[PDB]
């Protein structure tokens, strides 16, 4: 019952905890709620599931071995592939044997006499851990929108966060799918190639743009030592920059060159492509204004395409979406766009979805649910610290950490890529190994020392909370219905770059982790 460490989750982060921290000799038990390893690639397996970061960046690096032997189908792995290679990675490693599956985590209550955790367990387990690592991922399942006599439908209803294993057939079915976030655009192109008809029923419309050799692949395997040095030391955590000069300072033709190009590669580095892109209004005018230039290119129907085009939000405020065939998927005569701020969904009946202004026949509808950001999961955990004092209670007016890895009257506890840290605007291959190695050393630190503890200052998460403030008030991030709010105003995730936070957070450690108190026994 007694561990060095208690980690809670087995995906991306969990499995490389379970490593990282049994190679130094700490013994480890994790906790994981899913049958299997992968966190969100074992949960998430909806039609068209995919990465956003080149699978070449995400992916782990602590293993050269791992990086030489795995082979990538293609440039954005699927959810199946990269479930199979987490659980390649849990075969490899053999993390399995310490994890215990089916096991929802419910308490963890802190012992301020001998600073252990006791963790507790929706399976009556109850262990003691001398330090708790929570790698419960970023991104929860938003609640499924309760609609009227949905249980009177009569056809099939299945969710993208819960999907059959063994897959749907859409054939001969009318589906309608409800939700336009990343799990529905990835999904309807899928759907709308097998079903007989396909109704999308959209609330707000959101930026999505395109995903997009042998001998080019050997190329990056013998360069990935110096891919991963750039992408360690970048903005975030890819090998990639932004242009030098500005939106607003230079010509239409190497604007439209520069975004042509940009919009090839990726989404996310898309949002990146000027400087002041997420910081100026008017130059994100300009990304906004290409964006929709080339869904009314591709879109046949003016009508449609300038319902596809997202309202009055900047883009890269929420995440850019990565599609394959999206919008070309509404040229089909299968595929009906149906705006529910014109006909609102007032319920279900036995055959069917009936809005404001129609009636729809489907067989299937589909709800295509999104992602709460941050907080959800450990949410759903009670944190007991010192005075007997929850999480919940002290983050009750916005998340309070310092560097995202201490929290005052929480020691010997590390919330891993989470607020405080750059968190989901970072890969998260390399932001929970740069997590997970940090918080080693400060065992090994600790343990080299016959100290029983390591504790946020009051003072440091002050200045820290005012220093995530000040880089998130200058960025379009930070809007008002913003992905990355917390409870108030509080932009959660570090902004400043993922090179200039790993540069900070390794200069603390260096320095004998100044800001946090090192605990004697
Ligand atoms: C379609 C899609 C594409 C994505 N693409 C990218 C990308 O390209 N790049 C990128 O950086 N990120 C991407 N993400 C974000 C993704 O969430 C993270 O990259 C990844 O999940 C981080 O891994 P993790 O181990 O931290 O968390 P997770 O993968 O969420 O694993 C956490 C695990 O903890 C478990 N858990 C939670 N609470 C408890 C509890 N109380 N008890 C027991 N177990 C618990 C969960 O069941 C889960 O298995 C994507 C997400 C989605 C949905």
């Amino acid at each position: 019952t007694s561990y060095d460490v208690v980690v809670v989750g087995a995906g991306i982060a969990g499995l490389y905890a379970i490593h990282r921290f049994r190679s130094q000799g700490l013994t480890v038990r994790a906790f994981e709620a899913a049958s299997g390893v992968g966190g969100v690639w074992y949960w998430n397996r909806y039609p068209g599931a995919r990465c956003d970061v080149e699978s070449i960046d995400y992916s782990y690096s602590f293993s050269p071995e791992l990086e030489q032997e795995w082979n990538w189908s293609e440039k954005y792995a699927t959810q199946p592939e990269i479930l199979a290679y987490l659980e390649h990675v849990a075969d490899r490693f053999d993390l399995r044997r310490d994890i215990r599956f089916d096991t929802r985590v419910t308490s963890a209550v802190l012992d301020e006499e001998g600073l252990r955790w006791t963790v507790r367990t929706d399976r009556g387990d109850e262990v003691s851990a001398r330090f708790l690592v929570v790698a419960a991922g970023p991104l929860s399942n938003a609640n499924t929108p309760a609609f009227d006599g949905l249980d009177r439908f009569t056809g099939d209803i299945v969710h993208t966060a819960r999907w059959p294993h063994d897959g749907v057939d859409f054939t001969g079915k009318r589906v309608g799918v409800i939700g336009t976030g990343s799990s529905g655009i990835q999904s309807i192109p899928i759907i709308a190639e097998q079903a007989e008809q396909l109704f999308v029923f959209q609330r707000s419309a959101n930026y999505s743009i395109p995903a997009g050799d042998d001998a080019t692949r050997a190329e990056q395997k013998a360069n990935y030592a110096e891919r991963r040095r750039l992408s360690r030391e970048s903005g975030g955590g890819s090998p990639h920059r932004p242009h030098p000069k500005s939106a607003l300072e230079v010509s239409e033709e190497e604007r439209r060159a520069v975004y042509e190009e940009r919009w090839k590669l990726g989404g996310v580095l898309f949002s990146k492509a000027f400087p002041d892109q997420l910081t100026d209004p008017a130059a994100n005018d300009t990304a906004r204004a290409f964006w929709e230039e080339k869904i009314r290119a591709v879109v046949d129907d003016p009508a449609v395409a300038e319902l596809l085009t997202p309202k009055d939000h900047a883009i890269g405020a929420k995440r850019i979406v990565l599609d394959s065939g999206y919008y070309e998927t509404y040229n089909r005569d299968n595929v009906e766009l149906v705006d529910l701020r014109s006909t609102p969904i007032v319920g279900m009946d036995e055959t069917g979805i009936v809005t404001t202004g129609a009636h729809y026949d489907l067989d299937m509808i589909v709800l295509a649910t999104g992602f709460d950001a941050m907080t959800g999961s450990l949410d759903k955990l009670e944190i007991v610290g010192r005075g007997g004092r929850t999480l919940k209670e002290t983050w009750a007016a916005g998340p309070r950490t310092y560097l995202g890895l201490g929290i005052d009257g929480f020691p010997n506890f590390f919330n891993l890529t989470g607020p405080g840290s750059p968190s989901v605007l970072a890969n998260m291959v390399l932001h929970s190994e740069l997590h997970v190695d940090w918080v080693a050393d400060a065992i090994a630190y600790l343990d080299a020392r016959g100290a029983a503890g390591i504790e946020g200052t009051p003072e440091a998460v002050a200045d820290w909370v005012e220093e995530c403030r000040n880089r998130a008030e200058a960025s379009l991030l930070n809007s008002a219905n913003s992905w990355y709010l917390g409870a108030n105003r509080v932009f959660m995730p570090f902004l400043g770059g993922f090179g200039v936070y790993r540069e900070i957070i390794t200069e603390v450690a260096e320095s004998g982790y100044k800001g946090f108190a090192i605990l004697e026994g």
